[PDB]
């Protein structure tokens, strides 16, 4: 009932096994064998069955106490992930050690213990470890809490080693993170790319559309950026002959946080010369479609899109995902046309009066492409939530890094896949016109001076790389920390980061 | 004059975009790869042509030659390897365009599409004969050659020039991403679990170091950058993941050199029940089956003093000497340093150490920082033919280390140092929130005396102790500088492809 006076008295009994000379953290236990490897070498052993002259050195952490007595004891070690019975029986009690209830009473839960036994199962058939000495490893000063004391409360955020213990749904949900990565590095690396590194430190951060983070070095009394994208960097490594290149990586962005926007996330950037937006369409579907039959041996993945009390929903990544030209859809549900030039005085001001009809949020610049954005926001993005899908063909004003549409004018050849209406990827054949690149930075520089603080500042190395000759080739970017939120089934950003920015204690 | 050749580049540039043709095309249907056309066809004699084979080949020209009219040459290369382009004047197909016309606008670092069939020359080059070349992407400038490179900054500014001419480099980052990928499955192998930590935090802990500073807007936040990847996953270790470790990008706000860059790429790992013993044996292994297999052989050449004088030996065959640093310090200096090593005492008498060798005083005279000192002049370059251990810190130096189980006012302490480098850092994690909150407050005294380099304490992490850490191993790597040995760079700038500088 007192988690501050139980505290207390678990620093006191550290601090008098001290005075009474015990060592309350030994420097080494030199295990034998972990809770895995126990259970799958005598998981097929007949009930009640005792395996006395093998002597095993196991380790763990003490997560349930009970006793049938004092000289029966039972206790559930867990390690790994999994968990074991520990069964200290006082007839198998090494004596010469110590007295049996002196040791057994000390224990409390959450202490991690290394025990010194044997293997078998109790008479109800429980894997369990008998031991013959039990020495405290590192003890466990608070009270650990109950699953309830952290379901909707943000102590998985600001104490994740509590979720990590305690809900075993988080241990599953950042394993299969690990396996999302490793499943993309191997992926990339099947297919002849390169996996590089790229600085996070920048004299300017392009790549986005979006607020950067600054910092200063001291020797050097210089700012530098944090990037908020890999792609200028890596497009000049495409110039310098790594033809198959990426990075994976964190980014970080300076804006709003939310469910789906961290300030720090990882991103998975590559660069394929020789390939167009076809080949980064097939690509995504590809990759999704092996993604989630590799983690599921299935193609459809069942998500709570509206929380977890609500019913799921149901996503199929069968491929072909469903392609929507993002103006003509815009057209199609809005039932105008929107003439260009898009950032002409009568076509914005037509995008603000169907973004007023419809009572939707202004953007504030309201700039071109923050008006089809919000636009897109609004019609298009949620138009699929059974399957991912596509939203293509930006226009140039919305792509200043995009190539030109070959047939479409004023478009580029640019894709997005979304997943529930969440934008996940970012594929397009990248501009490599050095000519048709700096009028796209000198366009975003007057729009930066119109408040848009997220348009494209001018990059001079990248301009210079460019004047020496970009391969034609095709660029894209995964948000990493919302594959993993869609294919762990989480609502928010926060479930599939280990330590998620939050608002300080003070 | 390359300003001349640019200008001419570009207005040839819009010449092609007012005559009609678009110069940077929107796709090119590649059939086969440079090093897949080595591949398939090296085997052919000299002479022979498989002129039923068209293929579709692309690469950036990089030399231009000619033999009159109806025979121009030229050198593809791509993905590091490089074929020959003969182009006739009878295999050329005249009805997309005059011959002449076609290939002399071609020029040195074009990116070109051909359309050809393989051969092999009179000679015996393996080359392409192509029916048709069209220029995918334009080279405006004038690549230098290699001696363009040598006495000047341009490889790290623009390290696409250096990749493109200099084939060393490509060499080098080849091996700097084998030697990630060959750690990444070295630790997956023993089951270790790759996590990332947050590199903005509130508190820069971990090192020795002083940290970048940044501002969260929304939030009115300010968040320093990490120094070190060390207390988040020792909270992790609490978690329950007993095998963690990450590999990424550490920022620490200091001076740069040879060997320090702002932003480097480091390895820190985390093994529970482990300990100082099977952090040394890990290391061991871990350097010796890095180098034999990259080499095939666990001794290296390696430039020490410049490729200007005569390199050395450096042998990885394990297992490597280990030297006490109290110990070796007193042995060498001829001098007894008493505990508290903090003392006033010992403080003046590392000084005076310092000062009747003329040896640059650390900033704050601190005991840590003059036994730093001590170390690094007297210590750390005792072994250059064979890397080396420097063992048995002080409790002083080390604020995260777990005591010395035998001996009193040291750390079971580990760092690996290659030709007097500093690679490795390994140690016994201190597991006791009460000894570990003691160290944070001594090395607060420290910082009062001007130390911005000495670590803040983390609640966090104290918190986190407090639920339990078992007994664990950490290690740290530093992945640039091996990566400068295993390639044999002076200086850390070869291993980074775009290492922190000032603005043009
Ligand atoms: O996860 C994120 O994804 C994206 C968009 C993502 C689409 C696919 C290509 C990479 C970018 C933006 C973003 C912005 C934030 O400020 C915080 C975030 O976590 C994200
Ligand atoms: O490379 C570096 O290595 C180390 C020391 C290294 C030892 C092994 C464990 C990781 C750290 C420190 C350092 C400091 C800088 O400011 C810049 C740098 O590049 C480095
Ligand atoms: N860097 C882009 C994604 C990759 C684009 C690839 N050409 C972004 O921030 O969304
Ligand atoms: N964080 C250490 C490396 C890990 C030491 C073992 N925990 C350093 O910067 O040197």
């Amino acid at each position: 009932v007192d988690p501050r006076l139980y505290f207390e008295n678990r620093s006191k009994f550290i601090q008098d096994q001290k005075d009474k000379g015990i060592n309350p953290y030994p420097h080494k236990f030199e295990r034998t064998i972990s809770i895995p490897e126990f259970i799958e070498k005598y998981k097929d052993l007949g009930n009640g069955e005792h395996l006395e002259d093998t002597i095993l050195n196991i380790t763990g952490r003490i997560m349930r106490v009970s006793a049938s007595g004092q000289k029966l004891r039972f206790f559930d070690l867990v390690g790994d992930g999994e968990k074991i019975q520990v069964l200290a029986n006082y007839s198998f009690h090494n004596h010469e050690k110590g007295n049996f209830a002196e040791c057994y009473d000390k224990i409390r839960r959450g202490d991690i213990v290394g025990i010194v036994g044997f293997p078998g199962k109790s008479k109800k058939g429980e894997l369990s470890i008998f031991p013959k000495e039990t020495i405290l490893l590192s003890a466990c000063l608070h009270m650990l809490p109950m699953k309830y004391g952290l379901k909707d409360t943000e102590i998985r955020y600001r104490q994740r080693y509590l979720d990590l213990l305690i809900n075993e749904s988080s241990r599953h949900t950042f394993v299969t993170r690990t396996k999302i990565i490793n499943f993309l590095r191997n992926f990339l690396n099947e297919r002849g790319f390169f996996e590089v590194e790229t600085p996070m430190m920048n004299l300017i951060a392009g790549g986005a559309n979006a607020r950067p983070f600054i910092t200063h070095h001291n020797d050097l009394d210089l700012d530098l950026y944090l990037r908020i994208a890999t792609e200028l960097p890596l497009k000049m490594l495409i110039v310098g002959g790594i033809d198959k290149v990426y990075e994976i990586g964190k980014v970080f962005r300076n804006e709003g946080i939310d469910n789906t926007h961290n300030p720090e996330f990882t991103s998975c950037e590559f660069y394929w010369a020789y390939a167009d937006y076809n080949d980064l369409i097939k690509w995504s579907e590809d990759f999704f479609s092996q993604l989630v039959y590799h983690l599921f041996g299935t193609y459809k993945i069942s998500y709570n899109k509206d929380g977890p009390e609500n019913q799921p929903i149901e996503i199929d990544f069968t491929p072909p995902y469903p392609k929507v030209s993002i103006v003509e859809e815009i057209e199609k549900v809005t039932n105008t046309i929107l003439e260009q030039p898009f950032d002409s005085n009568e076509t914005i001001e037509k995008m603000i009066n169907i973004i007023k009809e419809h009572k939707i949020e202004l953007p504030n610049p309201p700039t071109a492409a923050k008006l089809l954005d919000q636009l897109a926001s609004h019609f298009i993005e949620n138009k699929y939530n059974d399957k991912p899908f596509f939203i293509v063909e930006h226009p140039q004003i919305m792509s200043p890094l995009a190539k030109y549409h070959r047939t479409k004018p004023g478009l580029t050849e640019r894709l997005e896949m979304f997943i529930c209406g969440k934008e996940v990827l970012n594929a397009y054949t990248e501009l490599n016109d050095p000519f048709k690149q700096k009028e796209c930075f000198k366009l975003q520089q007057k729009d930066r001076e119109k408040g848009d603080t997220e348009a494209a500042q001018l990059d001079s190395a990248f301009c210079t790389s460019l004047e020496y000759g970009l391969p034609p080739t095709g660029g894209l970017g995964l948000g990493i920390d919302r594959i993993t939120m869609f294919l762990t089934n989480k609502n928010s950003i926060k479930d599939v980061i280990l330590f998620p920015t939050m608002r300080p204690a003070n």
